[PDB]
């Protein structure tokens, strides 16, 4: 069996998404009109792998499901032969730019700043906190601090948003993740009419 590899990317780069099983492309060997696709999963690096029979298959993203809007969705045709890749564009919401997360004693301080790219709104933003560098929308178990006043605010590329600082004296699992030395972090926009967050990379800050 044979690998079928590749990226969900934006204009070069491939997407920072919710991993787990959050995130499916659908392989199609009947034509689409017979609904009966495989199903691949989307990694939090925006990559995917399958394994497969070589052959034709057609590849298109899950109608609704991902961080970016149907612009340019379409089947596309794709022949495996031995271990193959093939990336699918996507046109984004929103990208999480310039993400910083700095520690200062038992306080987290996070900020980052808006690329617009299709728009609609900004429904949430938050941070998430974590022992691991497997950190989204659910997983996160140092702490997850949402935001939701003001966000028309902050529509429009280049605009630099910073979270309220966030106190962690408590925090068995903090206290112990600085103690080993292993604090993870990551930062989430959650587009309006998205059923997915769009996010920074995994910053370690400590």
């Amino acid at each position: 069996e044979s690998m079928l590899t590749g990226r969900v990317m934006y204009n070069g780069e491939a997407l920072q998404l919710r991993g787990n099983e959050a995130v499916q492309l659908q392989l199609y060997q009947h034509g689409y009109a017979k609904h009966d696709p495989i199903n691949v999963y989307v990694n939090q690096d925006g990559m995917y792998s399958a394994n497969l029979f070589d052959g034709e298959y057609q590849m298109i993203t899950k109608s609704g499901n991902g961080p970016w809007t149907s612009e340019g969705r379409d089947t596309i045709n794709v022949t495996v032969a031995g271990n193959t890749v093939q990336d699918v564009e996507v046109t984004p919401y929103y990208l999480v730019r310039d993400a910083q997360m700095t520690l200062e004693g038992n306080k987290v301080n996070a900020s980052f700043k808006v690329e617009k790219v299709a728009g609609g709104g900004i429904d949430r933003v938050f941070f998430m906190l974590s022992t691991t560098q497997f950190v989204n929308d659910a997983e996160h178990n140092v702490d997850r601090y949402d935001e939701t006043d003001n966000l028309d605010a902050y529509d429009e590329t280049g605009k630099l948003y910073t979270f309220a600082t966030r106190d962690y004296t408590d925090n068995s699992m903090f206290q112990t993740a600085l103690k080993r030395g292993t604090l993870f972090g990551r930062i989430c926009i959650w587009p309006k009419g998205s059923d997915q967050g769009i996010y920074s990379k995994v910053i370690r800050l400590k």
